[PDB]
This record gives C-alpha cells, structure tokens and sequence, in this order.
C-alpha cells in the first residue's frame, strides 16, 4: 500500500510489467502505458474481474502494436498498474494471458514470473451477495486460457472483436459464445419485446436470425416461463425446459438430462436463464468439465472470461464438488465411443 512496495518485473528483454504505488518516473528510452482506465471490468456486485475475452484481445493487440512501432524500437515497454489491488490482479491477468497466448510460455512459468517480485495478488471473487465461498487465482485463469488454445476455444486469428462487443450489450441481446460453434449464453427472452426504453427486453425473434446463421439447433431454458416455446420451435429450433430454482444448484437428474441433450444436439446450443449467468453458466461448465476434463476452477475462469459474472454462490461449490464425477463420466464416454 506504499511506494516501497513498487516492483518491476521483466517479461521479455523489451517488455516490462510494473506495479507502481507512485508517479511513474520517465526516461528517454522507456515507454510507460497503463490500462487501469482503458480496460475496466464492469462489476455486478463485489466481483472485480477477470477481464473479458475482448479486453484480453484488445490488450494483446496493444502490446504487439507497441512492440512493432518504429518510433520506439529502441525503447523498453513498461505496462504499469496502480495501487488498487483489484486493478493489479487484472493487469497481471493480462500480462499473463499475453505470455501464454503469444509468447509460448506455460501457465506456471507465467505465474512464476508475475509473483517473482513477491507480489501478493487477491484472487478473483464471484458475483453473489456477501461472503464468497470460492476464489479463482491467476494460475487458474492461465490454465483455462492455455487449454482453450489447445481446444480451439480461443483463436485470436479468427476472433471477431466488433461482433463480440456488439452482442454482449443488453441492447443487442446480451449474448456470448462460450465454446465457439457449440455454446451460447444469453439473457432469457420475454414474450413480446420492450426495447422501447426503460429496459432492453428482447423477444425470441431478435435471436432467431443470429441463431440460424451460426447453426444453433437447440435451445435450453433453465429460467421460469416468460415466453411460449412455440416461438422458437415454430422456427425449427428444438426447445427444452430444464428449469431449476433461481440461484440454486441443479439436481443430478437435470445435469444428466442437460448433458444428454447437448451430447445429441446436431449443432450449436443456446442456453439461457433469467440473466444467463448463474444457472446458465453452471450447466455449460458441467459439459466442459466432463468433455474437456478441465477443473471446476479452470472451467469457471474460462466462462467468466467469456461472459463475466457466470456461476454464483452455491453454484461454485456445486461444480468443485462434482468435478471428480464428471471427469470419470467423461472418461467412460470417450472410451465407449472408441
């Protein structure tokens, strides 16, 4: 909490990361830039990050842009962050992502570097109200990012920033792809829109075109009923109602039923609850732990990076608890198919 705790950490022979508790001191051959007020997290409640897939992308682009410029080829680049622990975690989060994605570093090597100066980062909290029951560390986010690369979940070669930023907005539907070509999480539609100010409520229609052009063939409602299934089924979409108590955990019957559907859907699946954060992210997470054998913490990190605020309160304990089981089921699954 004092400029005594300032620290500089080398990432590459030209890229440096600093946690300055005071005024950055200049130099003719050193370029300083901060993202604390450029790539800010939009918090629901007490959550404070990690930053979403887009901001990650924007950051990785700002770096490559700065290293490529001929106006500073002979300068060292220092990404500095401030005295806000929350801002420090996210900033460190971005350098970490850059090392994994663009550099060829491992999640552990990247974590090792970031904590070399001995900095103590506060782990990422959830969006529930009051006391958190589970936290995801930077290392957890690095493993999540790594695997996403190995599994085509993340591909900054094809990633479309304008498209991602367009649909996450409430006025455009507030939707995010979790697994490209396979899963979408969005806000539950209301029977009859109301985009006419006050709120940005959407009817099932505003999603139909997007869903078809992106091969969505299934839809799952975990929320209560705000519209008639007909409006989706009449457009050729297979619909399902796996509803379960808001802010609660899903029974094993629901999970086995959710996994079944997904496993047999013939294309992308769009999932939604009221906000498409809690219940929605929880079941999609289950699918991932089962088929990609990722950990509850690795999976929860990937999801929140895609759609910030997902998985809440008890839902976190649920996944963590179920991990071993889904892993084992996915083991038998893959083998029966072999």
């Amino acid at each position: 909490r004092d400029p005594q705790d300032d620290v500089y950490l080398d990432i590459t022979d030209r890229l440096c990361f600093a946690i300055l508790y005071s005024r950055p001191k200049s130099a003719s051959n050193v370029h300083y830039f901060s993202i604390d007020n450029e790539l800010e997290y939009e918090n629901f409640y007490a959550d404070f990050g990690p930053l979403n897939l887009a901001m990650v992308y924007r950051y990785c682009c700002k770096i490559n842009k700065k290293l490529k410029s001929i106006t500073m080829l002979r300068k060292k680049i220092v990404h500095f962050t401030g005295s806000d622990q929350r801002k420090q975690a996210n900033a460190a989060f971005l350098v970490g992502c850059y090392m994994v994605i663009y550099l060829g570093r491992t999640p552990e090597e990247a974590y090792r570097i970031l904590i070399f100066g001995e900095t103590s980062y506060i782990p990422f909290r959830d969006a529930a109200y009051g006391s958190c029951n589970f936290y995801i560390t930077l290392l957890d986010c690095f493993h999540a990012v790594k695997k996403a690369m190995q599994y085509g979940f993340l591909n900054f070669n094809s990633f479309n920033l304008d498209e991602y930023e367009h649909y996450e907005k409430a006025e455009n539907g507030d939707l995010n792809w979790i697994i490209p070509d396979r899963f979408i999480a969005f806000c539950g539609p209301h029977s009859r829109a109301r985009l006419e100010s006050g709120y940005h409520q959407h009817s099932p229609e505003t999603y139909i075109q997007y869903f078809k052009n992106h091969n969505v063939t299934t839809i799952i409602r975990l929320n209560k009923r705000m519209y008639d299934a007909k409006r989706f089924t009449d457009a050729g979409f297979d619909h399902h109602d796996l509803f379960f108590a808001d802010g609660s955990t899903p029974t094993d019957a629901i999970v086995k039923e959710f996994l079944d559907i997904c496993e047999n859907a013939e294309g992308a699946i769009a999932v939604h609850c009221k906000a498409g954060l809690g219940r929605t992210g929880t079941l999609i997470a289950c699918y991932i732990m089962k088929h990609y054998r990722m950990t509850a913490a690795e999976t929860i990190a990937w999801v929140r990076i895609c759609r910030p605020g997902s998985v809440i309160g008890p839902q976190q304990q649920f996944l963590v608890m179920k991990q071993t089981n889904l892993w084992l089921e996915g083991d038998y699954f893959r083998q029966k198919l072999k």
